[PDB]
């Protein structure tokens, strides 16, 4: 798990994101969407958007990336007592949206960038482990709900 102190590191990072949650949750999911096109197919209402430019222009995918980041943040502030969270979650994404976990690594990915990007020089290293913990955390609860269900992809 994280210790007391990684955990103040990532909700800390977090307060960062709260600050403009939209903005973060897009360029969350346009870095997803751009670097790996195969997630964009995942989401029907997304489907349509065939430039970068139309996916900055898209005011449903800034909702969306508001509802995802809302959700990890609820997550994240639980500090991985997070069952209750997390259960309803990784069962959607595999039963409902198809989601395999690779998908869900490629997110994390996204996450870390984007906090570089959005805060260059102000995302230590200390504070790029911590959240790298949590999201893996989050990522390997994800996995084993995944396994009870047998799902792959
Ligand atoms: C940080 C990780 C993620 C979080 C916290 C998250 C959160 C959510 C939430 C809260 C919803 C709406 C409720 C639900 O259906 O369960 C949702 C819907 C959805 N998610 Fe995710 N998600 C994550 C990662 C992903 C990834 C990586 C993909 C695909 C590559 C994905 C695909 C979808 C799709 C297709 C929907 C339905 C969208 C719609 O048509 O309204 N999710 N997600
Ligand atoms: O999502």
């Amino acid at each position: 798990g994280l210790s007391d102190g990684e955990w103040q590191q990532v909700l800390n990072v977090w307060g960062k994101v709260e600050a403009d949650i939209a903005g973060h949750g897009q360029e969350v999911l346009i870095r997803l969407f751009t670097g790996h096109p195969e997630t964009l197919e995942k989401f029907d209402k997304f489907k349509h958007l065939k430039t970068e430019a139309e996916m900055k222009a898209s005011e449903d995918l800034k909702k969306h990336g508001t509802v995802v980041l809302t959700a990890l943040g609820g997550i994240l502030k639980k500090k991985g007592h997070h069952e209750a969270e997390l259960k309803p979650l990784a069962q959607s994404h595999a039963t409902k949206h198809k989601i395999p976990i690779k998908y869900l690594e490629f997110i994390s990915d996204a996450i870390i960038h984007v906090l570089h990007s959005k805060h260059p020089g102000d995302f230590g290293a200390d504070a790029q482990g911590a959240m790298t913990k949590a999201l893996e955390l989050f990522r390997n609860d994800i996995a084993a709900k995944y396994k009870e269900l047998g799902f792959q992809g």
